[PDB]
């Protein structure tokens, strides 16, 4: 299956210059649960703002650079490559990519954070006739995490 894992918040804001505007924690080992034993796709730019990868998940990258060979680390270089590729398969950035990807997805998981931050990328606009709010969970507050945030599970109809 081809799911899209993303945060935006209010206005579907995800990142300003290249980092995520917000911190949260619990979206943060939220994002990490689900994503253990899986495949995920990003473009290079996302890649490049985390350099170190995650532990146990097959980091794959977009680009179409054939000259970067980054050590252990998948490479793609188109769409059709993500057909051919075992198992879940999470889309998790950035917003040339989820622009790309949302019509393509099976199913989605946002964590819809209630705010309104500043920002310069965005997650595509997208209306709920498509899709079938198969869970929705609102995220607990406390001293650490300090904006109120909703997990949400959308399902294509
Ligand atoms: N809130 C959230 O859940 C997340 C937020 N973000 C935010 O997103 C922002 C970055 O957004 P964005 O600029 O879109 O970053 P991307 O990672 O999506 O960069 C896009 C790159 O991916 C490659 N690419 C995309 N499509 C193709 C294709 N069809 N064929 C070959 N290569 C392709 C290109 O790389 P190349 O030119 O090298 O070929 C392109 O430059 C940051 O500000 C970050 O904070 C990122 C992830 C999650
Ligand atoms: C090292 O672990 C990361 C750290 C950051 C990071 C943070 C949290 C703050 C400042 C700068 C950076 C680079 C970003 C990420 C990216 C890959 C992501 C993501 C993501 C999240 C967090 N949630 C949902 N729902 N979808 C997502 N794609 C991973």
């Amino acid at each position: 299956t081809l799911s899209i894992l993303v945060a935006h918040d209010l206005q579907r804001v995800i990142g300003f210059e290249n980092q995520l505007p917000w911190h949260l924690p619990n979206d943060l080992k939220h994002y990490k649960k689900l994503s253990t034993g899986h495949t995920l796709v990003m473009g290079r730019k996302t890649f490049e703002s985390i350099g170190k990868p995650l532990p146990n998940r097959r980091n794959v990258v977009l680009t179409s650079d054939t000259s970067f060979n980054v050590e252990g680390v998948d490479v793609i270089h188109s769409i059709e490559d993500i057909y051919q590729l075992p198992g879940h398969v999470f889309i998790i950035g950035g917003q040339t990519l989820f622009e790309e990807m949302i019509d393509k997805v099976d199913d989605m998981y946002i964590t819809v954070i209630e705010g309104k931050f500043r920002g310069d990328t965005f997650f595509p606009p997208y209306t709920f006739e498509d899709w079938e709010v198969a869970s929705s969970v609102e995220g607990k507050l406390d001293e650490k995490n300090t904006i109120p945030h909703t997990f949400l599970h959308l399902i294509r109809k």
